[PDB]
């Protein structure tokens, strides 16, 4: 019986404990474990900890409630449960212990159970409480740790098992926890594609999801330091998304000249977005030469190029003859091409191109 048993304990105590605020909700938590109706049961706990009040509370509901019946609920809303107690604490090592034991009783809870039809479905709820583990690790639990498992779970970011995009989503907050476009952008753009390549029909995103991948996967490009090849990004289909919203217009069309080497349409979109902006204008002077870079790079490949002279590069960027080479020197430096510079001369040797 549950009367002089933990549960009629846990009631009795968890009620002095909680604020008085919190008494009405709990009749319907004590009725419907009673009921042995733990879905309704958990709709109840939902209420409960959609409010700070009290929080402390369910980790004794986790470890000493929750954990009766935790096999038939939601994992995620049993681990959200803890989740809020267990962070209260302010610690990233109990939070370790607590998410694997948590994952490790679900490995061995189920085989065949909250399976679509029970079936090798997804792990659609412990594959994201692995991620909460390693969001865990990377809040400083041990920082060599961290990082080789953010190695090793970066290279489980393939086809080896069947990951859905929310196993990756979330484990790209892990990724975002270790590394940022502040710190490189090239880097976070193809960290971005990675994001790209996972992006399939799913509950987890919306076509406005696509449009905020497709902009701020835009704005990596456009500032990356070694990005040259803004053309298959501007062609992919995911910047088909933002063609239904085009709020950034501007910043589609600066990137459209900087493709193509418009200098004019490029100015004119540079003299007003930029000062509007602090983080484009940080990167202005990388721009004009990103656009001097790739110009001569399409006169290289459509032209099949293999000397140019200082005069008519000096042409194609409007930088002068006096330090127009140190614009081709930076592409050398960027590894696009194998060519080499002939300054006596005033000539270049252009050898190969990277077309991507």
């Amino acid at each position: 019986m549950f009367n002089n048993h933990e549960i009629d304990t846990i009631l009795s105590t968890l009620r002095m404990e909680a604020d008085p605020s919190l008494h009405p909700l709990f009749e319907q938590f004590e009725k419907f474990y009673e009921e042995k109706l733990w879905f309704q049961l958990s709709e109840s706990l939902t209420k409960f900890f959609d409010d700070a009040k009290s929080t402390p509370l369910r980790l004794r509901l986790y470890d000493n409630f929750v954990s009766k019946f935790y096999d038939k609920i939601n994992q995620l809303s049993v681990v959200k449960y803890l989740l809020a107690s267990l962070k209260d604490s302010k610690d990233f090592d109990e939070s370790l212990k607590y998410l694997d034991d948590l994952k490790a009783q679900f490995q061995e809870l189920d085989s065949k159970k909250q399976r679509n039809n029970g079936s090798k479905d997804h792990g659609d709820g412990i594959l994201l409480i692995d991620s909460e583990i390693a969001r865990t690790y990377l809040l400083k639990n041990d920082l060599v740790k961290a990082r080789d498992l953010l190695d090793d779970l970066e290279k489980t970011l393939d086809k080896k098992d069947s990951i859905p995009l929310r196993i990756t989503n979330s484990f790209y907050s892990t990724n975002s926890q270790y590394f940022k476009f502040k710190n490189d952008f090239n880097s976070f753009y193809y960290t971005s594609l990675l994001y790209l390549s996972t992006l399939e029909p799913s509950t987890s995103i919306t076509l406005a999801e696509r449009q905020q991948l497709a902009y701020d996967l835009s704005i990596s490009a456009l500032l990356g330091d070694k990005i040259y090849n803004f053309g298959e990004l501007l062609h992919h289909p995911i910047m088909e998304t933002i063609v239904n919203d085009s709020n950034y217009d501007w910043l589609f069309q600066l990137l459209n000249a900087l493709t193509v080497g418009d200098f004019d349409k490029f100015d004119s979109l540079i003299k007003v977005q930029i000062s509007k902006i602090p983080i484009l204008a940080q990167h202005e002077s990388f721009l004009r030469q990103k656009i001097c870079l790739m110009t001569l790079i399409e006169t290289v490949f459509v032209k099949n190029i293999r000397m140019l002279s200082f005069e008519d590069i000096s042409k194609a960027t409007h930088l002068p003859k006096d330090n127009v080479e140190h614009l081709v020197m930076r592409a050398i430096s960027l590894g696009l091409l194998k060519g080499s510079i002939d300054q006596v001369n005033e000539l270049v040797t252009i050898s190969w191109v990277q077309p991507r």
